[PDB]
């Protein structure tokens, strides 16, 4: 079968038709599972939990389990993955909690590496790679692109901006804007991630709008508000820069500087 | 209640109301209380007793041998109460015999996936070990500490009571009581005021506790003294006592 | 000796006295040499060969493929020599065609729990991975060298022989042998005394490349000024010969 027969799975579960489900694993109640997706052996996926197509997600992982929160309670919060996401040996994914979204979610086309951690309500975007040991605490925003090198930290409630970069063992407490690239412990804004831009095929007037963009908000000391009017005119010009205005304006545990 | 997909050894001991879910072993000498639940994929090794209305995930390791080249097989135990919820993929060492010959957990304690707990430590109650928080061996945890996630300790140091670390935060040395701690290395930066209010405790500790951390952190004073200048505030707190306690007993300095 | 719960694919090549415990899946194109025992809940991929003596741990995952986005598909190789320990939940990865194909380890080896050996990494005998340690991609890491409990060793560095990092270091480039280094970024601190005398070392050779580090980490030196100086000392003492053979071939930066 495409289905192990020494899996478990939970009468109330819904696969699609061609999904595979190695040995050992358990689908349990309320979890969906669309078409292509590929289950490995000893993979423990919970519910209510949704998802898509042509996944797949390798052994030891705990996906859709409660949160630990201590405010969590039993209740029926919510995942849901969408399509052509790999999640890698051993991650955790949490469920959501009713004190804030009663959702976790994660989009599209997203690599998520061995022993990541997707805690309670966080929001992944498409295109996302997180690196082996990157943790999300919880309520945290990871946008389109991003990457997250192995063992970054990112605080609950932070946001991680489009095309983001995060090097190796950096702990954030603050929201990432869009494109920045941040190191260490405590993380630290060094300059703006051009080979993402470059790997993308950004344009060269969108690269250059981009940089001066930073200056404005990093190097021509400017208090936050100061720094958003000054980049009115080159958001409202360019689109990329309307994205960073954005994810500079929405911060609301500062920014990392 | 007891997934018969489970290899449960004929010298492990269940109390009544314990599941033991699926591919999960209950290897020989582990006792497990009352109200007990084990995950599937679970190992637990003995020898090791384990009290009652515990919670522990799978992929779990608890009660393995302290890693070695050598296959030391000594038997050193681990001993874990009650009310504990113990997540995904922890491991858990027992003893050594050149030290305690036992790993201890207490009661209501929370254990967040990936931890380590190694060999000798001793974890008391209502402590909480947030993601990936690893404990080298011979590390005591006090009441109520909180370790954010990816926080490492250094063998031998103690964590004090009500005691807060940051996000990767990289301990070397005692960290006293109800102190908060950030870095790597690990630096003192106040006490844990969000955790004494969650708590309930007075305004009048509250404000003792404070400058308590003044006498010793920002006046210049040697140990010897600022114990003597704490020891008036000391009788009339019993929290300033435990603070006072933590840095006397610190033996090979005090996180600063 | 095989529990009747594993499953063993067709092709795949086991020693008489080959142990694997119940829920391990070793799969095709595996090898495992004589007296390795495979515990419960490991999964093994191939191509890979499993020299003799070795103790996989559950929840590992030895011989998947990398993640790495160039690689596709390949049949890239893993190669394991004798006498290791490879413990709770580690991953080892295939190499890649765009380098060596392979990801070899030698003898003697313990790799403790959660520790990542990345696609094309190559280590050598007798060395301690401690939990979390982390080579990211075509790291070397040379004999005897102790990595403490989460180092991060960021891809194509060099660990020299008889290195030591501190609990939390992150590498970004190579680290001489006998060098201790700690923290993120790591830094240069002094020389691995604790395993030159652990290792037989004479008190000759000792002093030899303590002076040796003082050449080229205390006086100012280029490293081409450094290794020239050196070159007495390194024809007198195969061990400071070592020392600068690892300067040298440290094509891009030593940890300072
Ligand atoms: C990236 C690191 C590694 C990954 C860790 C993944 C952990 C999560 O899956 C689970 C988790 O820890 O949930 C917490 C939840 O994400 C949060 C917000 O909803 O709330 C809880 O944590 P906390 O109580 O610390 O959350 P707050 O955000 O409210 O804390 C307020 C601030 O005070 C700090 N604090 C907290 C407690 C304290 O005693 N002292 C403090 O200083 C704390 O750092 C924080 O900055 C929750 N905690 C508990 C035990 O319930
Ligand atoms: C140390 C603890 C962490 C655990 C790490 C273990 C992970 C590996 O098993 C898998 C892995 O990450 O493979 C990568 C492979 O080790 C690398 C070399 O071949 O190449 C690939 O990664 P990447 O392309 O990021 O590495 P490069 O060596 O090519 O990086 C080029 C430089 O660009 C930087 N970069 C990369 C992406 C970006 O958007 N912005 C950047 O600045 C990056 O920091 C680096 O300095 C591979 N990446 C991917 C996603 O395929």
């Amino acid at each position: 079968s495409l289905i192990d027969p020494r899996a478990i799975i939970d009468p109330s579960a819904r696969l699609a038709a061609d999904v595979q489900v190695g040995p050992w694993s358990i689908v349990g109640a309320e979890v969906e599972i669309g078409e292509g997706t590929v289950i490995g052996p000893h993979v423990v996926l919970k519910g209510p939990t949704k998802i898509g197509k042509h996944n797949r997600i390798y052994q030891f992982s705990s996906v859709g389990e409660d949160t630990p929160d201590l405010k969590y309670k039993g209740e029926p919060t919510r995942l849901v993955i969408g399509d052509h996401n790999v999640i890698r040996e051993g991650v955790t994914i949490h469920r959501g909690t009713v004190q804030d979204r009663a959702e976790t979610t994660i989009g599209d086309h997203n690599l998520i590496m061995a022993y990541a951690h997707i805690g309670h309500d966080s929001v992944i975007g498409n295109h996302c790679i997180l690196v082996n040991n990157t943790a999300l605490a919880g309520h945290v925003h990871v946008d389109d692109w991003a990457i997250l090198s192995g063992y970054t930290l990112v605080h609950q409630y932070c946001r991680i901006g489009a095309h983001s970069f995060s090097g190796m063992g950096s702990a954030i407490g603050k929201d990432v804007p869009a494109y920045v690239t941040v190191f260490g412990n405590p993380a630290e804004a060094r300059s703006m991630n051009f080979e993402g831009m470059r790997r993308r095929g950004f344009s060269s007037e969108a690269i250059h709008a981009l940089r001066r963009a930073y200056k404005v908000v990093y190097r021509q000391g400017h208090t936050v508000e100061e720094a958003l009017a000054e980049l009115a005119e080159s958001a409202a010009q360019f689109p990329e820069v309307a994205v960073f205005r954005d994810s500079i304006q929405s911060a609301t545990r500062g920014i990392t500087r």
